[PDB]
């Protein structure tokens, strides 16, 4: 489904950007693009996207081509597009609708978005790959909820269980220092009490309450958390692309709050996402190895 | 009402801040910090805090307090602390909770939030500073809504009213060019379809019906639309601080949906212009 309200417009301005419809031929730019690849941090995506590009053996400099005084980034490594979100659904969706109508613009048909994440994990230790089978809101429902002109709307989330399946297979070929587990995500819109945090400037439940909130959802078959997979999935699944989510896990929640403050693992645990990406996007043909 | 959980911790962790309790004497860093600046953008709020340092004639070094490679900025001249929170409610939660706790663990007391943004108007000329009188989400209703170990959760939205009179009539002694209004706001999820905007990569509306949207928020005294408020408002009333914002408008969208470069720039200097003048007159920064 299109959004007929775009044949109506003769400019269209990406606000967050800060370029137009004028600014490139998007056919000729971004005609090729096949994937998406997303986090919340634009250090953390530039990063992934310079990795890519020596992957892909490509000698010229990764470089910003969203404005520079815009909100988010926006790099591209041959196939592939490179963007941040910014923390939360509201944040994200704005990058969704923006990233969408320029795939549109573009003729970019069935992209394929990857959020590469960290999350908090459930019953699995620190360093562990989740890929995401389902994802779910604090009510443990496949939707993501919004409130359109004041009224209640509900869009139901899908993951790509065929890329899902392939990393799974992909993981067990590689040498990866970790582990990767498929199983449900929930997306929630605090980082503290929604998520079943005690040590937040406002908390009104018991450690017990937070354990049984956990545990229950555990064998729900959740196996992280994070906060913006509800909104990119259920948002793809309505733009014609897929989706999948693909986070590592920085604290196993069953057990503690609190991140063990290892400096340096946390930027190894930071890492393994886009390891195993990588090797998946190489192998799918979302770069030339030069 | 306190976090009791807190006092079983030995460090605690300011996760978006890069540093822990034991990175200083909260008290002593922070104690008597009374006024706490936010807005979207580090950039923004980074230049803002320099020009309150300005104002105050410090001349001692203002860098970020935060880490380098941390989420948000931290800032601090005299009695006002400064940060980024990002866009949308999930973003702004976060800061509110490490911040709202760093100004526990300093002992600061009444403490006032401001947010300076820009937003949506209705039916007043862009460039129109309003002062929130109340912040409201999408149905109107004064409430931020959780869902808290599952279970919905509302939150009471409020403004400090008296210092919304205060910067009214600072207003009319200055000469800031632009209208100042007093009207309801309303925070949204969604920069597009929530606000009732045609140009998302996703709309199932008319024209016609978003603008009877609008205009019936309109009519309910609602005079701008932006996506923090709800957030910042519902969380102070619960922690016993008090918050505010003051946010330009930068379109009219019961007229056009479209928003340069220069005229944009401008309207975001103006927030800044009535709040720094309402700190240096109400003892944010010392005289010396």
């Amino acid at each position: 489904i299109v959004n007929s309200h775009l044949s109506e417009l003769d400019e269209d301005v990406f606000h967050h950007f800060g370029f137009t419809t004028k600014s490139f031929d998007f056919k000729e730019k971004f005609g090729d693009v096949k994937f998406v690849c997303v986090c919340g941090s634009s250090g953390r995506i530039h990063n992934f996207a310079i990795s890519m590009a020596k992957l892909a053996g490509l000698a010229l400099p990764v470089e910003n081509i969203a404005g520079s005084h815009a909100r988010f980034v926006l790099y591209k490594v041959d196939h592939i597009l490179f963007a941040d979100h910014g923390i939360g659904i509201p944040s994200t969706l704005i990058l969704m609708h923006e990233v969408t109508k320029l795939l549109y613009y573009a003729g970019c048909k069935d992209v394929l978005f990857i959020r590469l994440g960290t999350s908090d994990g459930l019953g699995v230790k620190p360093g562990t790959i989740v890929l995401s089978d389902r994802c779910v809101n604090t009510k443990l429902e496949p939707y993501n909820e919004l409130c359109i002109l004041g009224k209640p709307v509900r869009r139901q989330t899908k993951v790509d269980s065929n890329a899902v399946n392939e990393l799974k297979k992909l993981s067990e070929n590689l040498s990866l220092k970790c582990s990767v587990v498929v199983g449900g995500t929930i997306t929630a819109n605090d980082f503290y009490e929604e998520l079943g945090r005690l040590n937040g400037s406002i908390c009104t439940f018991s450690k017990e309450e937070k354990l049984a909130f956990l545990q229950s959802v555990y064998d729900h078959g959740i196996r992280n958390m994070e906060m913006e997979g509800a909104a990119i999935t259920s948002h793809c699944n309505l733009t014609g692309h897929r989706a999948i989510l693909v986070c590592v896990t920085v604290v196993n929640r069953l057990e503690t709050d609190e991140v063990t403050t290892s400096t340096d693992e946390f930027k190894l645990f930071e890492q393994l996402p886009g390891q195993l990406v990588g090797e998946y996007l190489k192998r799918n043909n979302g770069i030339i190895v030069r």
